[PDB]
């Protein structure tokens, strides 16, 4: 699989596209941290803007819930946002000041779970807007990305505790120290192999952790790649952003890592998602990238 890369333009330039996800019907949703908005791109390529109600909110991550609503984090404004199916945005303020919400995902029973990077907590909010939080055991852990595991627990990275965290719906928190010292785990996601796969921004590795906590690691070919986010592709593929190297990485068959250069000065790729055919990513340079592999012959 060699490839095709297309860039798409958002409604404005320099909007700071950052998080990205795709609905089951193929609509791409993005956060734009400089423009302070969320955008949806339909299949026909038409863009709908959702400007945040709160100015200077530093919108970071987003997720689409089972009921089709879009939930997101406002990192600077200390808020969780929600876009209803009616297009209406509702914001909920976190109880403790300067909690710095960051990663967000749906839990096993439908609540929305998130990390509070500076607050040093995991939060959970119900459909009715009730917020509940779990303090992490060690100060200054900087919990970052979060995802739902195959074991129905939430798995997250602790960027400054060099650990992968697991929290269950009942509040059991377990931490698994990473073997590479001070490795700076950032993105995490569920692999199709039912393990969790993460990136080490400093360790410069892709990590794999089983639901029982067994870790293996794979060195990224490009030095100082500063990998950020990761997502499952088809089968055992994991696709990741090399924010520092301006590349898209792919861990594939036999754990070979392939790298695809993005052909754009200071691209700074951040979020990444896969819609089944196309790998979509957000670049700080202000465009959305679409990467597609060409099938093999004979
Ligand atoms: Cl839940």
């Amino acid at each position: 699989m060699e490839f095709k890369l297309q860039e798409l333009n958002l409604t404005n330039q320099d909007t700071g596209p950052y998080g990205i996800t795709v609905s089951d019907k193929g609509k791409v949703w993005i956060t734009q941290h400089k423009a302070n908005m969320i955008s949806c791109i339909n299949l026909d390529g038409k863009i709908t803007e959702y400007p945040l109600p709160t100015p200077d909110a530093k919108v970071m991550c987003l997720t689409i819930s089972s009921d089709g609503e879009v939930w997101f984090t406002e990192n600077a404004a200390n808020k969780i946002g929600r876009i209803t199916k009616k297009g209406i945005i509702k914001e909920y303020t976190l109880p403790n000041p300067d909690s710095a919400p960051y990663g967000i995902t749906e839990g096993p029973n439908g609540d929305i779970w998130f990390t509070e990077m500076n607050g040093n907590r995991i939060g959970r909010i119900t459909d009715d807007g009730k917020i509940r939080e779990y303090e992490l055991p060690n100060k200054g852990s900087y919990p970052s990305f979060i995802t739902l595991g195959s074991d129905n627990a939430l798995w997250f990275t602790e960027n400054q505790n060099n650990a992968i965290g697991r929290i269950t719906e009942s509040g059991d928190i377990t931490e698994f120290k990473i073997p590479t010292p001070a490795s700076g785990p950032v993105g995490i996601t569920k692999g199709n192999d039912d393990a969790l796969w993460f990136v080490e921004i400093i360790g410069n590795k892709i990590g794999r952790i089983t639901t029982s906590g067994e870790i293996t690691e794979f060195k990224i070919p490009t030095p100082n790649a500063r990998p950020h986010a990761i997502t499952a592709g088809a089968g055992i593929d994991l696709w990741f952003t090399e924010w520092g190297a301006n590349k898209i990485g792919r861990l594939t068959s036999n754990n070979i890592i392939e790298e695809y250069p993005i052909q754009i000065k200071s691209a700074e790729p951040h979020g990444i998602c896969f819609d089944g055919e196309t790998i979509w990513f957000a670049m700080e340079c202000d465009k959305i990238g679409k990467l597609t592999l060409i099938k093999d012959n004979m």
